[PDB]
């Protein structure tokens, strides 16, 4: 009867760092969902992470749970480190604090210095103690984001850290709305994944479980989708928040209503 | 622009009693909404609270913030405790851990032992500093939990503690719908909530702000709704969320539809 979760940001410098974020002045606040407030990370703050996720940005999910990566693409991704014997010892943050709004809202921003020194000083401090073995970037956003922290001089300590880019994980789907190139996409992301994971195996030294590398086939397997732990979760959270059923969208008549809100619904069989 | 927040459970001797908390077992799941997840406290866990507010149950707004206390029965409770100075050193607990469905009333369950002893461990361990100088319930049920609380071991050791159980803030709302008959009650409320004040004020005799009382009136003036502080909440919650306007509600076609879906909208302004 004893469930874990996650304390969150008491301890110094994730404190200091989530009494002072960026607004406004450098998340512009029509290219940028700010209203939702800024999502910080998932995983260990600890210092017992081994390896890095860069994400890009979080969606409603997200939003409600107040931790990142925890909808589709956090299933994926959870599958992805299972792969590699990692369960429990990650540490996940994003390009940026805020969704995107709008399609290809790129990248029109990624240059803000504002939003850059403040995820840097994120990656400063997850990288800090030291135990980090291995980095995965989500995404060419998030590729971009780790090379350019590897130019600063903070980072410069960090040219020598096993790395991969991968595709996004959502990729198939965004890429077409027909269900045959959603299927051929997938097929070919997962077969770059495939070598990203061969050549991650051998630097992930201190897994949580040894696990000999299973590689992904054309399509995703059921095993292979990884329901977010309970221990990344805020005290309380219910469990189908952390399931493998989608539980909430937004939601408006138009473009500005559907800004403005997001329903929650609890899947069914939870309630008696 | 530092901008405050809860850190949460992460101390002793919370850690293990958010890790351990009572489910189906203990509350009813047709009773209680514990398809949501438990909410388990406002306000101060290090020791500073001098004011410990007991309140009855959770409702929408507090199910997304995952604090108590935090729609319009917490923005007059904040006001309550604004007259007597209290800014910011209280601390809120329920006497339930989740929302009671049905209007028939939790009162159904009140004794069951698995819901008491767990909600007396929050009271042991928000008493043990001995720095809360006053107690205040919020309606019939949280009088009597804390009554029960007084017949415990424990509890004992409090019978001296001042106390003061004062009308549910929403009360008028639930007694009628007729806008003079809520009118009429709260004025009736309010001289309950006036009598209450003059009893606990040379009791707080370590205010955040030394303030003269000023009693209530027939109705609430704007400035005795005060705001949820940024210090209450987990960190990132955006500042709406502790505004003035309603911005969650329970929506459905029907009464099981209605109790699985949450729909949060966005005050106007908000959005540029």
């Amino acid at each position: 009867m004893l469930t874990e979760f996650d304390a969150g940001y008491g301890e110094q410098p994730f404190r200091d760092l989530c009494a002072n974020y960026p607004g406004a002045e450098a998340y512009d606040p029509h290219d940028f969902r700010i209203e939702w407030g800024p999502i910080f990370h998932r995983g260990r703050l600890d210092g017992s992470a081994r390896v890095l996720i860069v994400g890009q940005d979080p969606a409603q999910h997200e939003t409600i749970v107040r931790r990142i990566l925890v909808g589709t693409a956090g299933r994926r991704t959870q599958g992805f480190l299972a792969k590699l014997g990692i369960v429990q010892s990650y540490v996940m943050v994003n390009t940026f604090l805020y969704s995107v709004y709008g399609q290809s809202g790129g990248s029109k921003h990624k240059n803000e210095p504002g939003i850059v020194d403040y995820r840097n000083k994120w990656f400063k401090a997850v990288l800090g103690p030291g135990n980090i073995e291995a980095v995965v970037s989500l995404g060419g956003l998030a590729d971009e984001a780790w090379k350019a922290w590897l130019k600063s001089s903070d980072g410069a300590a960090y040219k020598t850290l096993a790395y991969q880019h991968i595709t996004h994980p959502t990729w198939p789907e965004s890429s077409a709305h027909d269900s045959a190139t959603q299927a051929a996409n997938t097929k070919i992301m997962l077969a770059k994944w495939n070598a990203a994971l061969a050549a991650l195996a051998p630097e992930v030294k201190h897994p949580d479980v040894p696990t000999t590398l299973v590689p992904y086939g054309d399509a995703f397997k059921p095993s292979e989708l990884v329901d977010i732990i309970a221990k990344d979760l805020p005290a309380g959270l219910p469990a189908w928040m952390r399931g493998d059923t989608p539980w909430a969208v937004r939601q408006g008549v138009d473009a500005a209503a559907k800004r403005r809100t997001i329903m929650i619904t609890i899947p069914d069989g939870v309630i008696p």
